[PDB]
């Protein structure tokens, strides 16, 4: 180090500038679990990020985890992988997606994670995907002090997802041409929205008014009870469930990043709409480069906002 | 009375075979990193996934049906029975035991080899023309073994070799250059192992021969220490194993590039686990990794990659290490 | 030893039938459109491009070719022999002559038809098991037509049909309501042409009944006009091919996204040509677009949509026109 | 009117971050904006050109198949405030093509460095050697951040033809052309390879006249392409459309790989002038980051000069 050593760089690459320009399309996951990692796959192979960052505080298994992306950089077109404790990798991240956490044993995390991240990365917007989202959501909106447009929880944008592979079973079609909205609570309280279910825009309820009732000869409610119990049967079948939700989260931050303007059932503060006055849940909302820019008036059936209102009351 | 599905649809076929369904047998998280890395890549129709841990196996399956809507593979089935892995074009073998902390991977090849006696019959069973790759350690061994109970020919069975210690030792190019590894040429040749060889001879950028510009480059005198980058290509899987448990990602993405190049017929070249006998005056049955080409049919074509007598020698070396367990099993 | 030799050994002489192959027949503005569309979404292991004109065929196979760097299809072949063709998955027919400006796609029936009485027999001859995507001009009517010649079950004979008119439907939408074309969902069925049919009452965004909220959607009587929005759709070809000449892009990525349905067995559902005999009272062999389960097979079901009065009498009459000039042909 | 999306959307609130614009509307500039579109490198497209009725008429078509698409945003118009804060601005209008095509370029670089200053440039008009040096004057960037196509098409062609020689795909097989984008390009047959074996050395005739198996025409086929498809179709356009949204991906997405386009080369291989032409550089979110100092043969080096003298002259 002492002496001048001329490098086979030098010899073979002549420089112009030397500026790191500052990321433009950065993404950051706060922690490597299972879902964490699922998420960040799952983004690297949608080519959504030019610089990934990974924090957590299990700094063996975070350098492990960006050492196992960093040698598979050739097969990627995401050129810059960092990780580390300190936040102030984080910098200049348009989009923050949070998974840390094991309800008031998270709410703490969450007062020593939100600041370092608003810290770091004030413009960016936040992807609440630790549970439950729902009150996370909120969480992370007081502790940070961002417009609402900018603080997302994943909510429900799963449950849908469930909701609609279901479906498709049923009827042999393709998910993505089987609609269907799951929201309110993303849990054991979530509302399949019966009256919007349809294929190429037939009602399904129109054609089997039963539909999602206790007198429906082919028990349609079945299918929501599924994407409720969903996650506890893959929990005790693997211990876990991560591919799922990791893909939902990457078609969230495809929204996000590069502006769609897709609509997706994801958490937020729905104080007015349906009677509810107090915090957050999941309902259809437009995603862009700011966050939640709009939301959707979705007409619920009578029984339909009841169970809402109901999911609402359970959330505090 | 009517259902709802019958009201809502008019059927015309009554029918259901998948024309580029790939089989993942282990669902481990070397497994179900290759799994991901496929299904992101849309390189089947149909994913099939095979197991003995029959608990783990149906709920990644599950995990990754309920991703159905983000994906473009219509089917994922799974079960312990190799009767849903009929009419495979590629099969990737990822099952057996793993290496632990410090574990070098030839000491996994009397449990591997004996687990290998039960999985190949089968899929051979109900994929007779598929493509064998095999992922599993000690892959190049394996890779023979496979090729033995398997009657295959040598071209339909592919080991995933080197493919990653390659792509190891072009990322830490890339660090060094300041360039992207896509355009940071090197090959690290013979075992997926501790005794794999890197040809300094063909690193280049932009055809530009780096042991020219340093002639030094790769050997004791070298004053930058580049024999440092294949040390840490050798060690990155013990580095990673230590710090993580296991290794998954990389992998993952290597067997993708390789499925993606054997599934569409691209005949790119890659280093993958072949039979040399004959090669650089290797009179052995032995399986290591050399430049091959990659299409529909497996390993069309061979490479043959010109050696400097340190480097044809490390290549003989890296048989001789893998000759000397071949000749003490029982497959 | 020439210099491959020395560098490369041989292990396979052995070839094998192409597995993922798809041939574009005509090589015209929209021919070339499904053509760099298809590559550019990896559907296919072998292109084939086949028309008579030998000059401008070579072209753009080159053309072609020398992007191969860039593309993960390595084999793009083309020839005015139809055997180059052989064991294609789908055959892409886009040949015909083309809606001129002012022109109706009705007009070009005869001319057509007589040229697809060459084409389909040497694409059956070599691609016996293949599917038929029709995109040539009036495509519903070319669709029976190519039903009748090829001799293949109807579930292998589709045309592009309404895919691009419901397309250009939900982009406008999206430009009124703001939102993402993919997150407007409405149908245009019918001909792909003026007598197509807006299906008001499946109009929706989240499972939200527009028609509802709006009970004078497309109405005369509307106060935002969106009977404009299906006008538009109608119109859309004709005021492009006056900007342009013709129209390439958007038909291009229509097709596309029908053969990574069918190449790809997914199943999702597509408004596309084919027979819709024993709907809405129809008792002729009349093709004409519906949503369709489209897999590798082709169309394996019919969506039965629930239409209005209003809205069946409108599809009934765009039968009654087709019908009217199928039964006139040979 | 718009009262139903009152009814359905409850309101709650931008520049663009990834934009990209294709100045011409031809058939380069239509097949990089449509290969630009097929790989999701924008947030929003621009089409700008002066023909009112094809600009219109390829907004329009590309719009319609927006469905298809992962691009929000595709706009057109005559004036240069539909290209403000493009961060990437691909030059394709224009028409021995000197005098007509740097007479349109002092009208259009003006107008593109004055709505999107911090862009970088992509000239892809021919002579593309010439109008990245003429771009580069006009437009007053530093000379990292305008870029010519150069011969990264050339390369592209050069690769293939050894494939099909080889049975190989071009991604595996390496081979680099330098110098002008036109009939004095410079192969270097030194840097030929597959999987690092230099052919030149397994084949010492390599690309001389002593060549038994004339390698020198796999170059002339390369000079030759665009002649020989012009004098087919008519027109070059689906090569070279997906070899500009190459370059475009490395530039948007900041991946730091190697592409021979046009640059200045001042101070390399015996040049003081201010000319511009082909060697491999990096690409990145600022452009052209650094060059690769690629050792040239006696008779390569020959060539690049011969190539940069004629050049320079025009400039
Ligand atoms: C280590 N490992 C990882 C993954 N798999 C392994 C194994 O060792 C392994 C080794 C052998 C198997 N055999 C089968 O699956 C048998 C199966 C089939 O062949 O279909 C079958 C199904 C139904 C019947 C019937 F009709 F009689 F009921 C008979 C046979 C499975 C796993
Ligand atoms: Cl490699
Ligand atoms: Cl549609
Ligand atoms: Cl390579
Ligand atoms: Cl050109």
């Amino acid at each position: 180090n002492l002496y001048f050593q001329a490098t086979l760089k030098d010899q073979l690459i002549y420089n112009l500038l030397k500026e790191e320009q500052t990321p433009q399309n950065k993404i950051t996951v706060v922690g490597v679990g299972a879902v964490g990692m699922a998420c960040a796959i799952s983004i690297l192979m949608k080519d959504l990020a030019d610089e990934l960052a990974l924090v957590d505080v299990i700094e063996d298994k975070l350098k492990g985890e960006m050492m196992d992306l960093q040698h598979g950089s050739l097969f990627l077109r995401t050129p810059k992988i960092v990780s580390g404790k300190d936040y102030n990798v984080t910098a200049n991240s348009k989009l923050v997606i949070i998974t840390a956490g094991a309800v008031q044993r998270n709410v703490n995390i969450f007062k020593f994670i939100i600041p370092n991240v608003v810290k770091y990365s004030p413009n960016c917007k936040l992807l609440i995907v630790s549970n439950p989202v729902d009150i996370l959501t909120y969480v992370a909106w007081k502790i940070s002090g961002f417009p609402k447009n900018r603080v997302i929880g994943s909510g429900c944008n799963l449950d849908s997802a469930r909701f609609r592979y279901l479906m498709g079973e049923r009827l042999g079609v393709h998910p993505l041409s089987c609609h269907g909205w799951v929201l309110g609570e993303h849990g054991d309280s979530s509302v399949p929205v019966w009256s919007g279910m349809n294929v190429a825009g037939v009602s399904l309820k129109t054609l089997h008014p039963d539909l999602g009732t206790d007198k429906d000869k082919e028990q349609w409610k079945e299918v929501h009870k599924q994407v409720v119990e969903s996650a506890y049967e893959v929990i005790k079948l693997k211990g876990y469930t991560s591919w799922a939700i990791g893909l939902s989260v990457a078609d969230l931050a495809e929204s996000i990043m590069k502006n769609l303007r897709r609509v997706h059932p994801v958490s937020t503060m729905i104080k007015g709409l349906y009677g509810i006055k107090d915090v957050f849940l999941s309902v259809p909302c437009i995603l862009g480069q700011n966050g939640i820019s709009d939301l959707v008036k979705v007409t619920l059936t009578s029984e339909e906002e009841a169970r809402l209102k109901k999911s609402a009351d359970t959330l505090w």
